[PDB]
């Protein structure tokens, strides 16, 4: 079920159940860190004030 | 149905899922993502 | 049935849903996400 | 069979669904869509 | 189960159960072929 | 379930089933190399 989408700076994000995850590729260390965790429903809720 | 993404200008980016296209957000700066637009995909 | 996307220029896009081929665009300056075109065969 | 598209340079793009290559390009001036190839799936 | 991602100068991925495939569009020539074959078997 | 995404220098990286590894296109030697594997749960940490 997940679907991924590239960020700028070697960053990128995944959607996977209600979850949007951001993560960053650091080539020169060549490794990935998770950067930011949100639930979708707390993002909606957000959005409509 | 599954949700497919698509990268946009300026660190936005859209997810389709069920019948809603949602534009979003990441600020790296202050490392955040928002909502921005939600929109219906029934024209 | 079973959806895919892919990016444009100037902040377009499209998806692919059943045979079907819609292209859109975000118009960030206004906030607006509309349906430009829709085809199925080519 | 599901399928999955993909960006390429000059505003065209690719679909690879049930063993197939399309590759179609997208005109934003005319605001159309032309065919430009088409692969059965082999080299 | 595709999926597939963009690379430089028009080349092309697609990831199927375990294999990845390596392509390249020359828009000029209107052509599409297969660069490299690879299955996650790795070292 | 695998879903893919592209990177800087002709790196791209595929997620599937909570694991996410990543990789590098050679243009020049014509190849690809697994650089990188995680699960999703150490990134978590």
């Amino acid at each position: 079920q997940p679907t991924s989408f590239p960020l700028e700076h070697n960053h990128f994000g995944v959607m996977e159940d209600g979850y949007i995850k951001i993560y960053e590729y650091n080539e020169s260390r060549n490794e990935v860190k998770l950067k930011k965790e949100y639930a979708d429903d707390e993002l909606e809720l957000e959005h409509h004030h």
